[PDB]
């Protein structure tokens, strides 16, 4: 039966049948998460760029890598962030689905980086369950903070 589960370690060295990259904005090799999917799968960014909301797959041989661009909430109102946050988890979603995989390693999206300075685990974290529970797929969460993975491990057992 489909579970989630949080891991907290690199999301470049995951164990899933495809990977969401936490993708910087025009296809650029960003930060973070996106530096480590870069290095790990830069095949995966010819043609990658896609608008803030959506999510665009592309393939590192035929490993799919879902680019997924969050807002940045230095750039974005929190209402509009919030929407265009929710949207590009449902492009996931769908992207998922589409590709008929039976897992997927997923970071939290428009966190750190382009959080604008606050703490969005619970904001993220929620728009990747809506999104996710639409789908069959094992998922499996990556964070780095070692408080973040009690919160998220938190957030995964209540729903069992
Ligand atoms: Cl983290």
């Amino acid at each position: 039966a489909p579970s989630y589960r949080v891991k907290r370690m690199d999301i470049a060295k995951n164990d899933e049948e495809c990977v969401v990259n936490a993708a910087a904005p025009r296809g650029l090799p960003g930060d973070g998460v996106c530096k480590a999917v870069y290095k790990k799968w830069p095949e995966s960014f010819k043609n990658s760029a896609t608008p803030v909301g959506t999510a665009k797959t592309v393939m590192c041989g035929t490993y799919p890598v879902i680019h997924a661009v969050g807002p940045n909430f230095s750039n974005y109102s929190e209402s509009e962030g919030d929407r265009e946050l929710a949207a590009a988890y449902r492009e996931v979603a769908k992207e998922v689905t589409r590709l008929g995989v039976n897992s997927v390693a997923i970071p939290l999206l428009s966190t750190g980086v382009y959080s604008g300075g606050k703490d969005r685990l619970t904001q993220s974290l929620n728009h990747l369950f809506t999104a996710m529970d639409s789908t069959d797929a094992d998922v499996v969460i990556y964070c780095r903070d070692k408080e973040w993975e009690k919160k998220i491990s938190e957030a995964i057992q209540m729903r069992t």
